[PDB]
């Protein structure tokens, strides 16, 4: 009967960071999806393996919601296949994906006024993540000759950095929420349906 609990996703005070995003579980009740694809906000929501229309036909073994932030320039990174520091270091969909990325410009709901709020992301690693990894860890990273194995300094670098909007202001550099939706069909009882 309960409607499900995506009130608590989209309309949250602030929104994570790209690494160390936040995710939802979504179970035992009723999704509506039909007041997420009329609601006039979106300004991308493209679905892979489902088709928007059809959400409310379908039942689902378990689902889960992904939440961050990223500049506006960013978002063509949220797709399967993709390729960038935001695509391999901080969030990665796999190839074989069967869900929805949900994205909205935020320039009012944030980035309103002098200052900021502290948002990072990962820009160095040794390796890909692997889909749906999530990597929260700040130790130095290595990029030159000799092991630093310590602070700060020549060759060596801090993996995350701050995001570098416009101040209240440019054009595509603005903040987009992001809201990502991943469906199970593994064969075991439907928990969400429409
Ligand atoms: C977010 O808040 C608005 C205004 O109260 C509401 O219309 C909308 O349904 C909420 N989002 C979801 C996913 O329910």
């Amino acid at each position: 009967t309960n409607l499900c609990p995506f009130g608590e996703v989209f309309n949250a005070t602030r929104f994570a960071s790209v690494y160390a995003w936040n995710r939802k579980r979504i179970s035992n009740c009723v999704a509506d999806y039909s007041v997420l694809y009329n609601s006039a906000s979106f300004s991308t929501f493209k679905c892979y393996g489902v088709s928007p229309t059809k959400l409310n036909d379908l039942c689902f073994t378990n689902v889960y919601a992904d939440s961050f932030v990223i500049r506006g320039d960013w978002v063509r990174q949220i797709a399967p296949g993709q390729t960038g520091k935001i695509a391999d270091y901080n969030y990665k969909l796999p190839d074989d994906f069967t869900g929805c990325v949900i994205a909205w410009n935020s320039n009012n709901l944030d980035s309103k006024v002098g200052g900021n709020y502290n948002y990072l992301y990962r820009l160095f690693r040794k390796s890909n993540l692997k889909p749906f990894e999530r990597d929260i860890s700040t130790e130095i990273y290595q990029a030159g000759s000799t092991p630093c194995n310590g602070v700060e300094g020549f060759n060596c670098y801090f993996p995350l950095q701050s995001y570098g909007f416009q101040p209240t202001n440019g054009v595509g550099y603005q903040p987009y929420r992001v809201v990502v939706l991943s469906f199970e069909l593994l064969h075991a009882p439907a928990t969400v349906c429409g």
